[PDB]
């Protein structure tokens, strides 16, 4: 096991809203041992890449340069509710 | 375009010996803008993901600190013939 991580276990649903990607993948990144480097370049490169195939389009039209909370904001209403029903 | 880079354009074929794979990963490394940092976790973990799925069994059973030298040469044997017949 040379190092499978766990970042690479997370995906954005299809119809699931980015800012619970994000905040998945910053929890697990919280969670995940390695250089600072890595996270500018992994949250930058993975990110998308393991995004839903909607959010990775708009994103895209964002520009290279848009910011998390530009990211997040900007992916508002791409996806259903997060939190809604829920069975206890 | 956050940074698609090129390395994930890598993956070893099912019946292609790893040295290729190494030789063609470092081929692009070598050609891919990222901090050394990068290199030392991607080329541990993309390495042996992008991998062929038999490549990726027997080089676990290495173990997580079989070198290079260790996975291109023990993984002698695994893949078909690199170079051959070829057409002109």
């Amino acid at each position: 096991m040379y190092s499978p991580t766990s970042i690479l276990d997370i995906r954005q649903g299809p119809k699931e809203p980015f800012r619970d990607y994000v905040d998945r993948f910053y929890k697990t990144l919280r969670a995940e041992q390695a250089s600072q480097e890595v996270k500018n370049w992994m949250t930058e490169t993975l990110l998308v890449q393991n995004a839903n195939p909607d959010c990775k389009t708009i994103l895209k039209a964002l520009g290279p340069a848009a910011t998390l909370e530009e990211m997040m904001t900007a992916c508002q209403g791409v996806g259903g509710p997060g939190h809604k029903a829920r069975v206890l």
